[PDB]
């Protein structure tokens, strides 16, 4: 990750204008769509919370959590912490992020600092969901000025994935003002 | 980098009881000890700052600033960023490096925050003087309970130092409140 925090601008765009700072939604809600356009009920909800980090939730089948043989860490971290630009982008850039994946009745949760996480991904309870929720917040010692998700330009893109990936539903809820949304497209 | 910030226990000791956090000073310390052998005067300067950061002076050569021919940055940055335990260690658990280095006529510095250098090594002045200067600043997100420098701990590892490596003079100054010391042997 150190080739990313040295250059930031070169993997995720303009850190000053707001534009980056979208980017990194946008790499997430990416790689939740993949996930969920791999289940029949697919849903994703992206969440703007008050603290100006944002969570994005798929029902998919859960990203891998065994340990990767050759890197000697679960799968899940190598995904976030090895290398669109990759969910291990967003990461770097994130002063916090915490991810959530359910999978084999189990649930695994681990937390990461500027893309260092704090300790290995570890399985605290059972469930009977499948999916992977990644919730982070933005680091502001790279993105400056604007630093503040705006909810229509998440609105504009969300509308315009819904119409490419027929069958996903995607909800967008802003938990600052309780604005809502849900694009679902036919097919 | 990554491998050390993951754990920084493993790499630089105990982060919580002042055991990793003097071990940050004595391994900036056995660089410079390095430097000062090779050059004449062979002489450290040791400085606690008031706000909490130490810097590590020796009057050596100065080390190597030329691109790294594999790496691509300076050689400088090669050791400050590249896995004694390594002064790439501190400087991934350093909020912030401040890296000086007067070597060819020149002055060179650079900024590191959390291992990462800010931009290349860059020649900033002329000079007459040779030497590597360090001055870090721990990190408060790994450094905890105990996060001030004690003098004492460090007076203690200089004396054997100054004793085991007999032509090199090394002091030690602390801002905070004045205290000294010059150990030679
Ligand atoms: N946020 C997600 O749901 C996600 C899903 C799969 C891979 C990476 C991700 O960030
Ligand atoms: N601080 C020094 O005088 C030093 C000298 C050589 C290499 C790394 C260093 O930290
Ligand atoms: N505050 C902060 N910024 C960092 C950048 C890289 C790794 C760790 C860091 N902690």
């Amino acid at each position: 990750l150190d080739a990313v925090r040295k250059r930031p601008g070169m993997y995720i765009g303009d850190t000053d204008d707001g534009t980056g700072l979208h980017h990194m939604v946008f790499e997430v809600v990416d790689n939740a769509i993949d996930e969920a356009l791999a289940g029949h009920c697919k849903e994703i909800i992206v969440t703007i919370h008050a603290d100006n980090s944002v969570s994005v939730q798929d029902d998919g089948r859960g990203i891998p959590t065994g340990i990767h043989p050759e890197e000697g860490v679960s799968a899940a971290e190598v995904i976030m912490t090895v290398l669109g630009v990759g969910v291990s982008v967003v990461n770097a850039l994130s002063q916090k992020l915490e991810l959530v994946i359910q999978r084999e009745g189990k649930i695994h949760r681990q937390i990461y600092e500027h893309g260092v996480p704090q300790a290995p991904l570890a399985v605290t309870g059972e469930t009977e969901k499948t999916g992977t929720m990644v919730r982070f917040w933005p680091s502001l010692e790279t993105f400056t000025n604007v630093t503040e998700f705006e909810y229509e330009i998440l609105a504009k893109r969300l509308r315009e994935l819904s119409f490419l990936n027929s069958g996903v539903s995607i909800r967008l809820r802003d938990k600052r003002d309780g604005k809502e949304d849900h694009f679902h497209y036919e097919g």
